[PDB]
């Protein structure tokens, strides 16, 4: 991991960093 935070406000980084929506 090099940053740790997430994607858009409606998603989020997976394992692999991949924005996904949340649900």
């Amino acid at each position: 991991e090099n940053f740790a935070a997430g994607c858009a406000t409606g998603y989020q980084r997976t394992a692999d960093g991949r924005c996904k929506p949340t649900f």
